[PDB]
């Protein structure tokens, strides 16, 4: 037999750290973790130990290692219908990826409310808080094909599929609470500008060219999204450290039929984290699929990706009361004006078993809403609501995409519809239409009602003659982008700057960095002039003599739009690189890891080569990876025990280690001899803040390091970094 | 609450006489007959009563009667996204048809063998007389769309999936024992030339018109095939009055490794018989779904239609015994020469609930064979292998067609195949690919053996150069034509010059009627100058003096190549019209209908219009159709009972009715006054074999038109025939 | 008018080094340069300029930057025929990807041979040293996805479309002289086992991952095309300093019907050029485009890729 | 979209229009136009924003919806004057 004798082949159905053991398919890894979905498609899980290997007609076949054909050197045979199912099956694998967001990774988990809802919707899955919903979640970038990298600078999306008692509900939002275009007309304009261009198909995953920049600077109503995708909101540190939101208003409808507005949220409970450029950038190179292979492992960890919905809730009559208009999907609602009401949560906790059949099979679609959920006339989501059904069509091959099993409802579904490709439901009905009397009538429809009814919209006059136009109230383009700019922290502006910088530099007409710097002077003129700078464009005196935009509802900044301005950072699911030397200190080592274990952060040792070391005192350390191996990039801090530093003080590897650790504002704890490492990153004598050193690693010198942890990143030490060469 | 309060709208769910109740879906009508196929789609059924109307999300609908407009008058709303579900579905209801047998019919069944075949075949599923396999059966055109008519003249499809324990077998098989070509490179062509022409899209469901004639006159290999469509094989009473084949010499393959020819045969337990000419032309206006109809009605009846399979079988040493060659398709093996041994019956005992999604999506392959048969090197049968895989990729979506519920396995199936457009089954083995450790292996594949054992190819010897050439044993034409009308009947062989000449009558260009004369001429005389003189065209000396060609292996006749010659009648679910009057003698009716139902027999009144009349006694009988609603077509046999005849006597459709019946050789039986109508058909004072005639429906009335029904028609009425205008 | 004054969106129509102008599309860049198939190609070109917009009936639209709405803040009508042709053909623009060599770069030029080979073969296109046949050449990956990166440690695709007076001809290579299995009934084994794995799907554009190495250590016979991929023939510089291949052996027949076996190779007049592992792994990150740029910029700069 | 292929069918030749048409999409199974254009999107200046829009008019114009006025409330719902 092939395995090997001592079973190492196979993980543990256990949770286990990252890297502790190979990843496997969620049923196989956790199997008692269940949900009423993930029963539902025991159905169409298939296994394979003790099965003979067969053709899909379920023919055993004795030899898969040979075409048939006409003498061992001969030609090989027509009838061979074993190799031409093989490969006809293999030549059909692929479908079309989605034509945006068609990088992602998704997860299965459940949502529970905190309380009734009733008051204000009467959607089921909203009713009582022992009512739990299964969910499916696919995170995603926007412009890079299905096999691009994953910490690009690009909006996220978050869509998640709700499986409740009377229909599903797909949240479909994005990482941001606006969009960058007001009508979904101008859709396919924005995203082929952002796209690789079409002559060449270059670039992927990148905004940072001349097409992206020059709609941009022709379309002012997209530079709020674009100041969210510059800062870096653009490049999250993991799926479980962003933000979600819906962008448009929509309605809850309670059961007396009162409409209230809505925007939905998603608050990360892990708190809000982000990349620098540098790091990001580098990582799409060394781990393409740092975000794919984050969000598995924190599942197989038992790091369940955690969110709190939220609602800001506008009551129909304040529907004018702001000073920009509800509807239109560029301008956020502060949450110091309307606050987020905390409604329920969501945990994600299994993963699929095939990716292919779960995650790019899935179509989620933002019309499909249950009773007690309406939508606004907001004109993105309107244009939305019809290309979601379409794409399917196309992308899943025919209208029977609700059965192919991930998109199946677990709840009754019953119609007229018949036929198309590859349907597998059998109806039984005698009747194909209504009215009919051969079946009674039956499948009925219900009336509208408190619970189990059937949807009716809500019903808002609609009143004007039929016109292309945009409204008046939507054409302000630059408050809401400098509310964004003056709620970030200096450090979040200085990575905005340079964010613009960094993109138009690589902009070749340069007729188009001098227009989006004019629309930069007309948001903020210190944000302008600091781009301005650094592409040797020199402000003229009507663009320095440019008023500001108003505040928005008398608000000058609001903290919570920006990612670290409040405190929410939480170190638990984190990763510290050790870097060991061919003498360790054990005690150094005991200290460490019981310190991270008793906050659930991560190690990984690593060294010169594969293998292991041995401790001062015998112990046997096992070795990750290498130094070159697993980059600084792929942690979130680094710690140097003592014992044999001689050993590693004069490797190149080990020195760059945290050279780069140091530039991309990492915490670092430095050990007894360990502190000779101080010389390659220029620390003072008397020490630096972020740097953590001691004698040796005892309590104190931990929870110094997890403090740091807590913060994320050193902020301070920004104007340090630009004299080390990393 | 729609339907009658009475429950009329129903079907019972017991077996019913055709008419008697509306058709229903196969579940609804006989829930209690069961195979393991049908149990097996359990899981993909939808039921309807007593569930509400949904969208294909699970979301109930209110209002199924209005899209969503701005006020009742206004225009509808893009967010309508039940209205826009419900139509996209529509709009993606139909996928390709088939690309030839587009036109079939099918129904479920079982088989079972009668005894044990393991000392010739190690198929697992003719091993055991207490296995039994369920089937799925498809009866088909050739040449019309899915659209097309039923009683055209053409070759008819017989295909059968036989669910096995080791895998499907379906044997793909027609109702001729030879096809029109050798080579399958040559399919495209023959098929063109026998479609509608590409110019215009003429004629649908008939080969008479000028392309086929042009093909047949210069590819006389096609002509075996020809005299067989030319019969009145071409146009069968019903599915379950003609014979199947499978053409081709298969092998059968035992555990000892012994290989012994076979060539496949279906006899029809209810016998042969066919209709003629004039009646199947008229009956594709009339009702074009007859067979679909007669097949559906008699599963409802409990007339099952039943089949005994049978081996042709020749020992590998006999391969060369023969004056034609067994690899050649458009060669017979006659009876004579080669008995057919009976091996098992399959009888078809229920409809499909649905017949887009079971027979639209069925897709049968003559590749799809089992371990204990395999293929040979039939040149037609070699490329089939290539085309069945092939077609389905378009036809059925993608390469997981075998996941449609109706294709799939009733065994295990299990491989390393992933992905593919509308993939169902969520494979859970770590590895994708063999040989690997990570999954031990499996699924792993599996020696050959006496039983369920991996599939192995018979280790025949292959020697030659490789040539695109036809073995020059194939290049003999006429022979097996001729012994094929030397064992027809002479009124068969009257048919058969009639289906020339009405074909010919339609070739436009006369050049290709004289060379297809020229090529009956090489067949035989008598049919050549019978057919000639119907197209006004003399053969010329030569052609006088064409030697035939020789004898089949010493043949100059075999009796089991006419439908007619070996009586084989069955009277059991044949249907007799029973011509009304308004004041009928009900002791000849009671009479008449308990002898038809004692025998199986099913009778339809009739009269001129809807209703009920009184008999004599004052019994209410219930009228079924009228004479033009249901003509004498659709019946085997007329009867007219005495009453008060003057109420039909000069009904023009009462007399048209008995002049049609008449015309087309089926038995008709007159009591009492209803002998007023002889004067109608030109009967003598003194009778006429064929017409029953008493002065009641009493004595020996019923069994003699019981006798002349077992005969099917009347062909000594062919000479008086023609002194009738109907 | 929203182009500058100056002219300076639009790139000079001639050889220019990279980076001195925006690329552009190569009957813009080289209106010039021509062959039979590039002239051929013209009854489907569409161009642009001072044309009115259409939907694809050839309505002209007025406003392509609003849905038709009832009201100007109210709701979208299904009547707007012209925002639902703009979607729908959007929505439908992905095709399925190659299932292997999905990424890919690709060029037109031309084909001339030094002198008849008819002693050899009949090949029409090898039969007169004046006869000039248009190619269509694709370089590739194997096995990542086509938005994944060029500069990764993989086998390259090294495809020609010969459009001869005779046929289509196909030579369709790789980088290097063997593949890694010697059975097509295997090709599918070997694929799922380099490609991302089936549960994750993780690692794109990588073979240095569990499955392939297995796959590896139970069949042998993949060793010898793993040493290549080992190697820094695995980085290459630019396509342009990459040999091709046929791997197969093939046959030519000359007219007299006599068949010599022959392997196929294309040598780069370039030269071999390999990066280092460490610059070709960062280089993924910094510019994941870095080999279709390469092509592209050396041709419209004239420093066109040769090879014999 | 299905029983065409695709969103391409306006290039079968027999759909095809025998006016111009020029526009910005682009892609989409068996595509046959190989556009030029240095632009797929508008506004754009890299192309001076062709092809452009164009105001309705007498002839050779745009197209404009008549502006009917819309006034109810978004129901299901069929108009009395058709019962
Ligand atoms: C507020 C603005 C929007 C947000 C938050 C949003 C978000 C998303 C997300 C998260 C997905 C990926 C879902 C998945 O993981 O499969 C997606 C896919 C898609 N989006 Fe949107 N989107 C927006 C606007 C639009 C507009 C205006 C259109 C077109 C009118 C559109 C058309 C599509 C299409 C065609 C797909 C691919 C869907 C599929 O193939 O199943 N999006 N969008
Ligand atoms: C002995 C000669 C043949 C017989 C008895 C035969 C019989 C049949 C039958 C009965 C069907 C319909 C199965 C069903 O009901 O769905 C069928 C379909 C078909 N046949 Fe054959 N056939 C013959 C030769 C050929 C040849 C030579 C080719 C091509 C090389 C061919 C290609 C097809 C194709 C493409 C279909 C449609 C299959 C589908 O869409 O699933 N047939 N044939
Ligand atoms: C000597 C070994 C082989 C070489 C040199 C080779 C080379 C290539 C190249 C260069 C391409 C990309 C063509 C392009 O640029 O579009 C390609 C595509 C492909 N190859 Fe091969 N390959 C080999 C073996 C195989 C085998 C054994 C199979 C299957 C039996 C296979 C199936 C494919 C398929 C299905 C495609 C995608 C073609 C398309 O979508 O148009 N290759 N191969």
């Amino acid at each position: 037999s092939l395995a090997p004798e001592d079973g190492s082949h196979r993980p543990a159905a256990e949770p286990t750290p990252p890297g502790a053991q190979p990843t496997a398919p969620g049923s196989l890894k956790a199997p008692d973790t269940r949900n009423e979905k993930l029963n539902s498609l025991e159905d169409v899980r298939k296994g394979s130990e003790n099965y003979a290997l067969t053709t899909n007609q379920g023919v055993r076949i004795a030899d898969d290692q040979n075409s048939l054909r006409a003498g061992s050197r001969g030609p090989t045979l027509l009838e061979d219908f074993i190799l031409r199912e093989k490969i006809t099956h293999f030549d059909h694998e692929r479908i079309p990826e989605r034509i945006v967001h068609a990088r992602g990774s998704a997860a299965h988990g459940y949502f529970q409310p905190y309380k009734s809802l009733s008051d204000i919707t009467k959607a089921d899955f909203l009713s009582d808080p022992n009512k739990i919903t299964p969910v499916f979640v696919r995170f995603s970038t926007v412009q890079g094909g299905a096999g691009s990298a994953d910490t690009v600078r690009d909006i996220r999306g978050f869509a998640t599929k709700f499986y409740t008692e009377e229909g599903i509900f797909d949240l479909v939002g994005n990482n941001t609470p606006i969009f960058f275009i007001q009508d979904a007309h101008k859709f396919p304009d924005f995203v082929h500008a952002v796209k690789p261009e079409p002559h060449w198909a270059i670039p992927q995953g990148q905004s940072a060219h001349d097409t992206f920049w020059d709609y941009v600077s022709l379309q002012p109503e997209t530079l709020h999204n674009v100041m969210w995708a510059m800062s870096d909101r653009g490049i999250p540190r993991s799926y479980r450290t962003m933000e979600g939101f819906g962008i448009h208003t929509f309605r809850l409808i309670n059961a007396e039929g009162k409409a209230t507005f809505v925007r939905f949220h998603w608050k990360p409970l892990a708190g809000k984290a982000s990349l620098v450029w540098d790091e990001a950038q580098k990582l799409t190179g060394r781990d393409p699929d740092f975000h794919r292979r984050e969000l598995w492992e924190a599942i197989e960890a038992g790091d369940f990706p955690e969110y709190e919905l939220g609602f800001q809730l506008i009551p129909e009559e304040d529907e004018f009361k702001f000073d920009f208009d509800l509807l239109d999907p560029t301008k956020l609602i502060p949450e110091e004006l309307v606050p987020v009401q905390r409604v329920g949560k969501m945990v994600l906790n299994r993963n699929p078993d095939n990716f292919f059949a779960e995650n790019e099979q899935a179509a989620f679609h933002p019309g499909h809403i249950v009773p007690g959920l309406d939508f606004t006339n907001d004109p993105l989501l309107q244009g939305r609501l019809f290309s979601y059904t379409d794409t399917q069509i196309s992308r899943l091959g025919g209208p029977n995409f609700h059965e192919i099993p991930i998109n199946r409802p677990t709840c009754p579904y019953h119609n007229f519809q018949r036929d198309g490709m590859h349907r597998m439901g059998i109806d039984t009905n005698p009747a194909n239409y209504e009215p009919n009397s051969i079946n009674d009538n039956w499948p009925r429809e219900t009336p509208p009602g408190p619970k189990r009814g059937g949807f009716e919209s809500y019903q808002e006059r609609v009143e004007g003659n039929k016109v292309r136009e945009r409204s008046p109230s939507f054409g302000e383009y630059y408050s809401h982008p400098r509310l964004f700019w003056l709620s970030q922290t200096p450090f979040e502006q200085r990575h905005i700057v340079d964010g613009f910088s960094f993109a138009l530099s690589k902009v070749v007409r340069p007729y188009i960095r001098e227009r989006v710097v004019d629309q930069l002077a007309h948001i903020d003129l210190t944000l302008a002039q600091a781009v301005a700078k650094n592409l040797g464009i020199e402000l003229t005196d009507d663009q320095l003599n440019i008023t500001p935009p108003p505040d928005v509802n008398g608000l000058k900044k609001d903290p919570s739009l920006s990612l670290y301005a409040i405190p929410d950072g939480d170190v638990k699911g984190r990763v510290v690189a050790i870097l060991l030397n061919d003498e360790v200190r054990s005690a150094d080592l005991l200290a460490i890891l019981k310190a991270l274990k008793a906050k659930g952060v991560h190690a990984k040792l690593l060294y010169s080569r594969m293998g292991e070391v041995t401790a001062d005192d015998g112990t046997v350390l096992p070795i990750a990876a290498t130094f070159a191996g697993a980059p600084s990039l792929t942690v979130d801090a680094v710690i140097v025990p003592c014992g044999n530093i001689a050993d590693i003080a004069d490797n190149g590897d080990a020195n760059y280690y945290l050279m780069e650790a140091y530039k991309h504002l990492k915490p670092i704890a430095l050990a007894g001899d360990a502190r000779k490492f101080k010389a390659t990153i220029k620390i003072a004598d008397q020490g630096e803040e972020g740097i953590v050193e001691a004698d040796s690693a005892d309590g104190s010198f931990m929870d110094e390091l997890l403090t740091l942890m807590a913060a994320h990143r050193v902020w301070s030490r920004i104007p340090k970094i630009d004299k080390i060469p990393a």
